[PDB]
């Protein structure tokens, strides 16, 4: 999918997690977010389509998704353990990473 | 190692996992696959040798291995928990990613 | 932060882990190492400032941190399970990657 579609997936599933009641919903949502973040890594944001995909900004863009992926990893492990409230708290910490990339490249 | 040898390692250890009896065999094989996937990420596949190193195709190639590595991650955790058949099923799900990359770059 | 600051964080926290007596010391140190390794991925080392940003050497540099991150991952899970000596042995295994990257690019 393209970048905006992956962002919609990330946003949709983050809201599923906030409102979630059971670990299965959270595990499923974080799994879709992991796939969306990996797919987004291969995109070029519109404010960067004017650089080499190897520019330092583009590498900063892709590493931003690696940072997001390690945070999703921590949350998905909590969801796998059934720690539903802790997983929701780890998922809320994602938005710092969301906000930092948006400030630079959105 | 070269890309050919890493692909041999991936394929051979995938077979080892299918025939495995115990979790230590699955854990050992998956750990070798993780190392091979990381090493493969450094390669330029023959289909892309005559394109720019800064091409979006090279980025998509490397992200293909990130996708594989996160699926290897899930299987390896199952093996570390002693869940042999679940780890084996998670490893069989690698083949979707193997083939998706092959359709593009093999 | 710049590359040298990230290296100082990696080096300082590896020493903390070697001297740690409890799992919380190790968990906190590895968590800072993970953040530093991800940040270092954005850098261009002085020895490679003359290379194209997507050159095989720059790719090798960035994948070296991916290798480091998966080893940090294993050590951090062991620390989270309270296996302190095991987590310390896993962190000692990081040095092979530190030394291999320095041999090539420092
Ligand atoms: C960079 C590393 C990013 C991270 C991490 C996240 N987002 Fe993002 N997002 C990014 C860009 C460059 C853009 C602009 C895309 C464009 O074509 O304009 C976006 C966009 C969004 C949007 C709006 C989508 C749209 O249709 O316009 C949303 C709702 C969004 N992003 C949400 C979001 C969430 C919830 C994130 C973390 C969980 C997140 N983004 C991370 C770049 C990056
Ligand atoms: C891209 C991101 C790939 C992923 C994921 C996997 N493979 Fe692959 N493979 C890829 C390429 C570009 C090539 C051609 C290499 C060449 O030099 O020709 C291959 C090749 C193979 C082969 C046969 C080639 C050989 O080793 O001589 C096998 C058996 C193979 N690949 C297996 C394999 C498996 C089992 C994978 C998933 C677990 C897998 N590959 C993923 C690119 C990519
Ligand atoms: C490449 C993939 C590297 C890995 C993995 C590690 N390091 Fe590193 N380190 C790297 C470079 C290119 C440099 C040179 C930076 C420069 O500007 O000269 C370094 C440097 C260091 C230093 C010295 C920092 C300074 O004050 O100049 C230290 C103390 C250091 N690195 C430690 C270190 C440790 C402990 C690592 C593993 C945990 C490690 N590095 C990995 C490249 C890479
Ligand atoms: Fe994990």
């Amino acid at each position: 999918a393209d970048l905006e579609d992956n962002m919609e997936t990330l946003n949709d599933n983050l809201k599923v997690i906030e409102k979630a009641d059971n670990a299965a919903q959270v595990k499923d949502a974080l799994t879709k977010m992991r796939a969306a973040a990996l797919d987004a890594k291969k995109a070029t944001p519109p404010k960067l389509e004017d650089k080499s995909p190897a520019s330092p900004e583009m590498i900063d863009f892709r590493v931003g998704f690696d940072i997001l992926l390690w945070q999703i990893h921590d949350a998905l492990h909590l969801a796998n353990e059934g720690k539903v409230k802790e997983a929701q708290a780890a998922a809320e910490q994602l938005k710092t990473t969301c906000n930092a990339c948006h400030q630079k490249y959105r």
